[PDB]
């Protein structure tokens, strides 16, 4: 029997939550993936971790997806962060947070997340088929035909969730911007989001040192947030943010002490003025980082004479970082770009041009900050895309 109800193409979190929800909601349902496995992108979230979502407040679930964030607001009030959390406690996986609200798994394996999700499915009665590239779909009358190179399918409603166009890799190459396409909806340009940096700067003095909410500048645009020094430049969530607003050519401006200024700075010196400079900076900063500004001075505190230690401070307030790329899309963690959302109902994920047929997940035309939150849109408008709604 290859006729569902429900089929859902790509399964990443939107689709694995649309699979859930649409089998929860009574619907014979078919999860179609391209992988051997389900969620290979989400799996190397977090370093491998699994960022399954953030448990901020409304604001810092708005101020954590920038990118179209309003056009959640009847998918949230349907399914939001903290309905992810009890879903996965009360399937027993137990979670633990982080910094700046990042959730995770507390074993700190993907396989945690993914197989809780797989076996909900399973318990639901949902059919997953894996390792199955669908190459096209048609909707004649009132009927999609999903088609491999080898198998035809047939449902009453589809969802599409393959996701964006980075990290092709993983499996997500575009296909949900063909279907799209081939049903007549709007595809934006597609463009990088959050890229890791390129500069030029003597990388392996510093390379694996994380800073925690240090600032980052460039023009008008001030980033505070933590800092990954990495082999070709920087990552974490200070650069990837920054990386909206430059593209190679620029300095920009790292403070890796926001919270205190030159003249607190200058007092700190002051006290400490018969210790070892890097030593007593130590309460400060990583002793790498010392070590960077640190190096052509006096070793002690009070054999810097006051312009050695206007300079010293003026460093570490206002270091010159010159940029000189950042990486392409394929590189990147996030898609800028999808589905058109003026062609798409918000509060049932379905298209305004076909019925039957849903968007959800990131290929949809939202971006967010890496954190948790494109997750968490993933996994809130799959839910939701696989639900009835009832009027
Ligand atoms: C390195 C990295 C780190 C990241 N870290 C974070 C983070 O910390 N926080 C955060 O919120 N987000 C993060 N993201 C982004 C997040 O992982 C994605 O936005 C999210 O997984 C999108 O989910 P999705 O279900 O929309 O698409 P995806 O997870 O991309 O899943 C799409 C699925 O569709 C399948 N598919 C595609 N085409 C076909 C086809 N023709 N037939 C069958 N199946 C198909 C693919 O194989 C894939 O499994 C990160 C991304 C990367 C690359």
């Amino acid at each position: 029997m290859n006729h569902f109800d429900t089929i859902i193409i790509g399964g990443g979190p939107a689709g694995m939550m649309a699979t859930i929800s649409s089998s929860f909601y009574g619907q014979k349902t078919l999860l179609l993936e391209k992988n051997k496995r389900l969620g290979k992108k989400l799996a190397g979230t977090g370093g491998g971790r699994c960022n399954v979502t953030n448990n901020g407040n409304l604001d810092d679930l708005m101020a954590g997806i920038p990118g179209n964030g309003r056009f959640l607001y009847s998918v949230f009030s349907q399914f939001d962060n903290h309905d992810i959390i009890n879903f996965f406690t009360e399937n027993g996986v137990k979670l633990k947070v982080e910094d700046h609200g990042r959730v995770f798994p507390v074993t700190d394996k993907s396989r945690t997340i993914i197989e809780a999700l797989e076996k909900k499915i399973a318990e639901l009665g949902g059919t997953v088929i894996t390792n199955t590239e669908i190459v096209s779909v048609k909707k004649t009358d009132e009927l999609f035909t999903v088609r491999s190179s080898d198998q035809a399918w047939t449902c009453q409603k589809l969802i599409v969730t393959t996701g964006g166009k980075s990290y092709p890799s993983t499996g997500s190459t575009g296909f949900g911007h063909d279907i799209a396409r081939h049903f007549k909806h709007t595809v934006t340009d597609l463009e990088a989001a959050e890229s890791p940096l390129l500069t030029d700067f003597p990388h392996k003095a510093l390379q694996g040192i994380s800073l925690d909410d240090v600032t980052l500048s460039y023009g008008k645009h001030i980033i505070t947030h933590d800092l990954l020094f990495t082999h070709f430049g920087l990552s974490g969530p200070a650069a990837l943010r920054l990386s909206s607003f430059v593209k190679g050519g620029e300095t920009i401006y790292l403070d890796v002490l926001p919270q205190m200024s030159q003249q607190d700075l200058a007092d700190f010196l002051e006290e400490h003025r018969e210790k070892s400079l890097k030593n007593c900076l130590k309460i400060l900063l990583p002793e790498r980082i010392a070590d960077f500004f640190t190096q052509p001075f006096p070793e002690k505190v009070k054999q810097l004479n006051l312009s050695e230690k206007e300079a010293l401070i003026k460093q570490i307030k206002e270091l010159p970082i010159s940029v000189t790329g950042k990486m392409s899309l394929a590189k990147s963690f996030v898609t800028k770009g999808g589905v058109s959302l003026k062609e798409i109902n918000p509060k049932t994920l379905e298209s305004k041009l076909v019925p039957g047929l849903h968007f959800a997940g990131e290929v949809l035309d939202i971006n967010a900050h890496t954190g948790g939150f494109n997750i968490t849109s993933a996994l809130c408008t799959g839910w939701v895309a696989g639900s009835l709604h009832y009027d």
